[PDB]
């Protein structure tokens, strides 16, 4: 007979301009302005999102999968891992002492708050692309579907680059922010109170916390892993050499496991995870025994082959089985739907670290061939916008990628150009390089100045 | 690089965003006393949170005001979309909810308004707890920390069994998600305190077997006196002081800023817990005899010994040296933090239990407060109502006396949980100032009038 009491809901909404300067409020924090190294030395609070790129980048037009590895994506990536990351406790390994400022900038009311609000829209445009990459189910069709689930290419990578143990290295440091904190998005899954599931999936976790003794812990024994061949477990020190498809990867777990509707996704990937463990465990312990021989450490890698056997089991028989019978049918689209998607980043993955490597590898034959590249461009073959640069010593340009090739040419000073972890070209006057998009990398003027030239060719074979 | 906007909500536009989160449909009026079996459902009265006023925040004489239980309650259910719930019964018939809780849109809209709601709700404590320590000072301090206040709320009630099932409601959503919060501390990478802290859960987790699990022992407990299991049920008869309590841990879980006063609070709560076990597990076999199943609690008597030590030895000594003497008056406040919030919510149950017994004779007390009014010993604003059979107001409060008069029609009055009087035309009661209570109409139509009479005891 007359309007309601209570106000009426007005639905959450955040896009457009709004949006953009949300984004931007987040990432100018100071902890996330570019650093003046390559990397982070034992501060875990510090992570690198380029914020003055981000004000240029559009929001609201989500990708597919064609251009996920675009720059917009990639920054989105670096953007969400720090929003998740608050969630997760850190101190430096070299204690709190020093640097108690930046643990206040990152763990603030106000950082929390900025990076929730944008959650939903860096969600949309990270993932997306899977609702078109990915109907009712019986237990009996689910039932088969699981049943029915050669060098892989990585090994193909690793094993045929100009630089194994270069490759090597790449591949485990894209691993860090996973493996040291192992198994914390799992761990999102089993706060609450839910059946006897609840406690069937602690003891996964049980066991991925080493029992609670810490020599034991599955994230020590990836320190020691990082350790036999000369890198550091400091998080995040090797953020710039972060792969975009590396970050989606470990995101997609924290996305799973922040956003409870989608648990039941969570629960199929955590079966088809735990099974194929076994054999990825496998093929890392061969494969990095053959790149350093027995200096390695591969414990981490071992013990998974020796527990995951049982947990791929757990995750069927004491987590699938009474879910379905608890909730129904109705959740088996979202449980297929987890292992979908799962598959599907893997492959982004297998592809992206792939071009990374031959990338790397490319780069003197990448410098010679700025010079018909170049000689190209004098000729029209390409018309191709171009900007001047001027740069002074120590202006270190944070490592990311492009949508289009591009031409850099030195015309003055000396440039690092970095395209990976261990692969640097000095570039001098007359000199350059062919950059390749997607490919991750940045740059640092090692002369007093640096005048330079970025040919946006969009294709460069076109200027061959 | 753009410059920073600082992060700013106040104001209208606080008001309005908190609004915006509470009026999600799953957080409307209940139509019953309690909620059956679905865990997405919380009241928050989403009607009176647009009178509220966010920006002051009270001190600890003002923190039973209904503003504070209103802040409360939306705590809780922002804090708890981090947890994981499926029914009793099982998901089927119940989706719609379960995405309206879990959601993108609830979760951001929680979050934007969280750190506003958290000073509303714990901004007092600045005042209430007080510099440079050692690690020496710390030792002498932690060395240095008769019926009981729950003994005697419970033993000296008039109706024991009912003062007790009370009580037990308040723990269900501590207990039946039992060590969820602490868990928040053990995500991440940190030294080998973290392996320590994991240690402990796993055994308040009960090594991962269901049986033994400590929020199945506590499923136990309310069903052996009647009372059911399923979260959150008794949302209505939750305590500001009790909801206060459970928020303080999430807070201090979810905001790593104060990871080291949670490593104080879980010294303090591990130590002092096999104490309040031993008496609760004798008090509960007084009140309700062999029926009552109480290894939840003697469970505890033995292993919180072994946890209160591991607190100190094996937490708190390697993070004061690996972190250093700053972190230890962060250690010391959130042990005198919580001491704070033990002392209200000591106070607050006590309250609500001896409003409860006194409902007889404050049916009574209606005459002469009343008739006192009809002179003229107080001028109190009258408000007039007249509601519909099962218009029920959800429980609340008043942040002063009130005098309830029935014109006609029949109003069933709730006080606490097994607590009720019928008021029939011409009855009514006297509502004593932040006491949780509410109100059904029984008759097809009820009118009644309230009387905002401040202090009660003026009209006598
Ligand atoms: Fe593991
Ligand atoms: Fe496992
Ligand atoms: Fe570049
Ligand atoms: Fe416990
Ligand atoms: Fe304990
Ligand atoms: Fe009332």
């Amino acid at each position: 007979s007359h309007m309601s009491h209570v106000p009426p809901h007005v639905p959450f909404e955040l896009s457009g301009a709004e949006l953009r300067d949300a984004i931007v409020q987040y990432a100018t924090n100071p902890i996330y302005h570019d650093n003046l190294d390559w990397l982070n030395h034992d501060n875990p609070y510090r992570r690198q999102l380029r914020p003055q790129v981000l004000p240029h980048l559009d929001y609201d037009k989500v990708p597919g999968r064609e251009n996920i590895l675009n720059y917009a994506s990639l920054a989105v990536q670096r953007l969400l891992t720090s929003v998740y990351e608050a969630d997760l406790v850190f101190f430096p390994k070299s204690g709190l002492k020093g640097k108690e400022e930046d643990f206040r900038a990152f763990y603030s009311p106000a950082n929390r708050a900025l990076g929730e609000r944008i959650r939903p829209a860096l969600e949309r445009y990270a993932f997306g692309f899977l609702d078109d990459e990915v109907g009712t189910w019986t237990a009996q069709s689910l039932d088969a579907y699981l049943d029915s689930l050669e060098q892989s290419p990585v090994e193909k990578a690793i094993l045929g680059s100009a630089d194994r143990e270069r490759a090597a290295r790449m591949w485990l440091v894209q691993f860090a922010p996973d493996f040291l904190s192992e198994a914390s998005p799992m761990m999102r899954n089993v706060l609450g109170y839910y059946g006897p599931a609840q406690s069937e999936w602690f003891k996964v976790v049980i066991d991925e916390y080493g029992y609670g003794v810490h020599d034991t812990k599955h994230s020590t024994l990836f320190e020691r892993t990082l350790e036999s061949v000369g890198l550091e477990s400091d998080l995040h020190r090797y953020w710039q050499y972060y792969l975009n498809s590396s970050l989606l990867l470990n995101n997609y777990f924290h996305y799973l496991g922040k956003n409870h509707e989608l648990f039941f996704r969570y629960v199929g990937a955590l079966y088809y995870t735990e099974s194929s463990l076994v054999d990825f465990c496998r093929r890392a312990d061969h494969l990095l025994r053959e790149v350093f021989g027995d200096t390695v450490d591969t414990t981490y890698f071992t013990e998974h082959i020796h527990i995951d056997q049982h947990h791929g089991r757990m995750a069927r028989e004491k987590i699938i089985k009474p879910l379905v019978e608890a909730h129904g049918d109705g959740i088996i689209p979202e449980i297929v739907r987890g292992i979908e998607e799962y598959r599907v980043l893997l492959e982004i993955g297998d592809f992206d670290f792939s071009e990374q490597i031959a990338w790397m590898d490319a780069q003197p034959e990448l410098k010679k061939l700025h010079d018909p590249v170049f000689e190209g461009l004098k000729q029209g073959k390409v018309d191709a916008p171009v900007a001047h640069l001027v740069e002074p010593r120590g202006e270190l340009s944070n490592t990311h990628c492009h949508d289009g090739d591009e031409l850099c040419h030195i015309v003055s000073g000396t440039m690092r150009f970095e395209s990976g972890l261990g692969s640097s070209l000095t570039l001098q006057a007359g000199e350059g390089v062919v950059i390749k998009r997607n490919r991750l990398h940045g740059a640092n003027i090692e002369s007093d100045e640096c005048v330079y030239e970025i040919h946006s060719v969009g294709d460069y074979r076109k200027c061959l």
